[PDB]
Order: C-alpha cells, then sequence, then structure tokens
C-alpha cells in the first residue's frame, strides 16, 4: 500500500531525443522534459541513467536494476530485441529505446490498476 504511492515517484524527469538531418549518417541529440518526448521517438540511456518511461530495446546489452518494479533481486541483463519498464536503473552495455507510451500512458500507471486490487 505505500508502494503502490512509490511506483510513480520513480518516474525519472528528463530524455534525450536524437534527430537525423543530412541521411543516416548525420545524428544529433536533444535532452527534454518528460511531457514533450511522444510514443514516436527513439531514446538514448546512459551508464548510471534511469528510465522515464516503458519500452522496446533495438541496440546494446546493459544489465537494469528492476528489483523493486519486477521484485528481480538479480538484475536483468538485456539485448537487441529486448523489453524495459520506467523507474529501473541502466549500466555497462548502453542501450536505444523506442518509446509505445508516455509519462501518463505508461505500463507502470497500467500496473497500478492491478495492485490496488492485490491488497
Amino acid at each position: 500500500s505505500e508502494a503502490l504511492a512509490k511506483l510513480i515517484s520513480l518516474q525519472a524527469t528528463e530524455a534525450t531525443i536524437v534527430t537525423l538531418d543530412s541521411d543516416n549518417i548525420l545524428l544529433s541529440e536533444e535532452q527534454v522534459d518528460v511531457e514533450l518526448v511522444q510514443r514516436g521517438d527513439i531514446i538514448k540511456v546512459v551508464p548510471g541513467g534511469k528510465f522515464p518511461v516503458d519500452g522496446r530495446v533495438i541496440e546494446g546489452h546493459s544489465m537494469v536494476d528492476e528489483s523493486l518494479i519486477t521484485g528481480e533481486a538479480m538484475p536483468v541483463a538485456k539485448k537487441p530485441g529486448s523489453t524495459v519498464i520506467a523507474g529501473s536503473i541502466n549500466q555497462n552495455g548502453s542501450l536505444l529505446i523506442c518509446a509505445t507510451h508516455v509519462g501518463a500512458d505508461t505500463t507502470l500507471s497500467q500496473i497500478v490498476k492491478l495492485v490496488e486490487e492485490a491488497q
């Protein structure tokens, strides 16, 4: 019943958008607030960075600490063709995430509908 509130507090505040402007040869980055990224953008995550939303992974191989969110006390390894959740912690392997939900629309907000009836 305390976790049910804390789930939403774990969301990170900013995200890195990456934009191409010549061909696939040019890459340029913007850090933005979590309200300004959309569910059609692709986002960078760095060593030690936290997740603001859920999504699917399509570059890299980091180990992610999700021990509150999913309960895994043994941190989860990722790959291209993998999945992640908001409020988990990234390290060593640097990933690219395509966003399919926003800060309101997140599966993290979907879980707290289900975790209410768990008590």
